[PDB]
């Protein structure tokens, strides 16, 4: 395992499929994940985050596009409409201190190019577990059951559509999650248009105080074409 502690750290991992990214974009306090290279696997091992109502970083682990950053044969960018199936398995170990979650990050855009962002797009979060009463932004405009569960849908219309589902109840582990069945309620609501590009699935934790102890196993994601 090597540990991770640069603000920006990142290493390729499972052979270049995936990549682990430090990702302390909101704060200057300090953070190091343990990594374990075949895997992608990572525990959170220092955390001094105090950031208030701001989130101060999200470790996490991607396939696909990170603001211009591509995993290896990712086959992303891809159209919405061009998807058949969208696939993801994780399972995290929960801490009970501090004020983080657990989630998804997806991002979409109507371009092919991310290397200056996602502006006039959307970003579709799905909330698995949290702590420290931490809430999606914007408003909740509907509960729908998806995927074998039941979760609330939270919008926000900012620079690029936020998009958050949040699990009615917290797990700690998913596999095969159909994220397609998330993708195409989204589009159903006008919050995702099928011509736009995902560019990236990304899980890990948003941080908004402390998280030493989290950690991330078992991360998976399959994309197939029509």
């Amino acid at each position: 395992t090597v540990e991770l502690c640069g603000r920006w750290d990142a290493r390729d991992v499972a052979g270049g499929r995936y990549r682990v990214i430090n990702n302390v974009w909101g704060a200057e306090t300090a953070q190091c994940i343990e990594v374990g290279l075949e895997t992608g696997n990572f525990t959170i091992t220092r955390a001094d985050h105090d950031n208030g109502n701001n989130v101060a970083a999200y470790p996490a682990i991607y396939f696909g596009c990170h603001w211009g950053a591509c995993t290896s044969n990712s086959g992303l960018p891809r159209r919405v409409q061009e998807l058949s199936d969208v696939r993801t398995s994780w399972t995290l170990t929960p801490i009970t201190t501090g004020r983080w979650n657990a989630a998804y990050d997806i991002w979409f855009s109507p371009v092919t190019n991310s290397g200056n962002g996602y502006s006039g797009g959307a970003e579709l979060m799905i909330w698995l577990n949290w702590n420290g009463g931490v809430m999606p932004g914007g408003s909740r405009v509907a509960t729908v059951e998806l995927a074998g569960a039941t979760w609330e849908v939270w919008y926000a219309d900012w620079d690029w559509n936020y998009i958050a589902y949040r699990r009615t109840t917290p797990t700690t582990s998913v596999s095969e999650l159909d994220l397609k069945a998330f993708i195409d309620d989204a589009v159903a609501r006008g919050y995702i248009r099928p011509e736009w590009y995902l560019h990236a699935v990304e899980t890990g934790f948003e941080l908004w105080e402390g998280g030493a102890g989290l950690r991330s196993a078992d991360f998976s994601v399959t994309v197939q074409k029509l």
